[PDB]
């Protein structure tokens, strides 16, 4: 086989190959005899006519599949001896075929890119020293009770968090504006649903009195004819409620999955859950930092085929949530994932060069542990493990998950890892 290579653009390449007329004729002959064996007719052959002539007389129905099998077999040899490593699926491109003659074709593709891991020691990773304190647990419970609370009522103390019903009108300086039309409106203060300052003035009035308050619009208010300007409000206070942290009985505390309605048990529920949250936040804070460092210091050429497939993967994961619409995901506009797609492909090629350099292997003891954490959430962990173990498909993936954590640590190692104390809330900032 005669094989020439060509560099096209960036990672692009074009391998050209030429199969010999006779290599084709031989493959025809073979495919003919196989089809015959598979159909159980090989035995009726008598040799009256040699195999190189039946091929020349009955090879027709076999040609195309043959030529296609040859283009593939030959292309994989070629990139195995030239050591070429295509990224994504190649693209065959045949020239024309002249019956009985040689055949040349091309295969276009992009190769993985060479990676020179830089700045590893320049990357800085801040490791938070946190803990869930009694102060926290207390807060959370307070939140729970507030979540499912009851709107009681009082009279004469519009506190900072009460709910109130009102009628209002706004006067810029002696004029009512486009809005300010309030007919028995309900406002649960403390949530900043109103202009800042607005509800801070109503924090005194009695459950029934009327009064006027001064307020200013933020400078970037959408109403260009109100932003910045000062106004006054005619507030009609006719109701004043007070969220009353309800139930704390078994019917409540065990509603949170705490079998024995013991308050000492709701705390350990909340406690244990918060600590589980924290554990995850930390792993994210550390991991995201390391990875940002890695990506920022190593800009590399990303092959297109790879990016495409990650978009598809991202679109299918999007459909699956979008009520699931198999192959309606191929429909979601490309540029909606393009960016983060190219980002996964990059983090992968980089954490990959990290794996190569350090010749890392999926640590099976870790893989087992991952499988346990995972199984830990079901009624019977043992059966999930017995199931997972026998299925080499879910296993290799769980190896890749372990391998990836390992590739991270091998960056966290060679890196300026500072370290500081901080709150639970600081780490509860898993916004992105």
């Amino acid at each position: 086989m005669q094989v020439s290579v060509e560099t096209t653009q960036g990672l692009g390449r074009r391998v050209t190959i030429t199969i010999a007329a006779d290599s084709i004729e031989t493959a025809v002959k073979s495919e003919l005899v196989n089809v015959a064996k598979k159909v159980r007719i090989d035995g009726f052959r008598k040799g009256k006519v040699p195999m190189n002539i039946v091929a020349q007389r009955y090879g027709a129905s076999v040609r195309q599949d043959v030529l296609g099998d040859l283009m593939s077999r030959n292309f994989i040899d070629a990139i195995i001896k030239e050591k070429i490593n295509p990224a994504g699926a190649p693209t065959y491109v045949p020239g024309e075929y002249k019956l009985g003659e040689d055949f040349t074709y091309s295969v276009e593709f992009e190769v993985y890119p060479e990676v020179e891991l830089q700045g590893l020691e320049a990357i800085e990773v801040e490791k938070p020293i946190v803990e869930v304190t009694d102060a926290d647990v207390d807060g959370m419970l307070d939140t729970l009770r507030k979540q499912q609370a009851t709107w009681k009522e009082k009279d004469g103390a519009v506190e900072a968090e009460d709910r109130v019903t009102i009628d209002f009108t706004g006067s810029v300086d002696g004029e009512e504006f486009e809005g300010g039309k309030a007919s028995d409106f309900v406002l649960a203060m403390g949530q900043g649903r109103m202009i800042p300052g607005f509800e801070d003035g109503i924090k005194g009035h009695k459950a029934g009195e009327e009064f006027t308050i001064d307020v200013t619009f933020p400078e970037e208010y959408h109403a260009e004819n109100l932003k910045g300007k000062a106004a006054k409000f005619a507030i009609n206070l006719k109701k004043v409620e007070e969220r009353e942290l309800p139930e704390l009985t078994a019917e409540f505390i065990k509603r949170f999955g705490v079998e024995d309605g013991s308050v000492e048990g709701l705390r350990a529920e909340v406690r244990k859950n918060m600590e589980r949250e924290l554990k995850s936040a930390i792993r994210n804070r550390v991991k995201s930092q390391a990875i940002e460092g890695l990506v920022k210091a190593n800009d590399i050429d990303v092959p297109a085929a790879l990016i495409d497939s990650e978009i598809d993967v991202l679109r299918r994961q999007a459909a699956q949530r979008f009520g699931g619409n198999e192959k309606q995901a191929l429909e979601l506009p490309r540029e909606l994932f393009e960016e983060q797609a190219k980002r996964r492909v990059v983090v992968g090629l980089l954490l990959g060069e990290v794996i190569r350099t350090n010749e890392l292997k999926a640590d099976e003891e870790r893989v087992k542990g991952l499988i346990e954490e995972m199984a830990s959430a079901y009624e019977d962990p043992k059966e999930v493990i017995e199931f997972y173990s026998k299925n080499k498909e879910l296993m290799d993936n769980m190896r890749n998950v372990a391998l990836e954590e390992q590739a991270v640590e091998a960056v966290l190692a060679k890196a300026k890892v500072t370290e500081k104390e901080t709150t639970f809330n600081e780490l509860m900032n898993q916004q992105a």
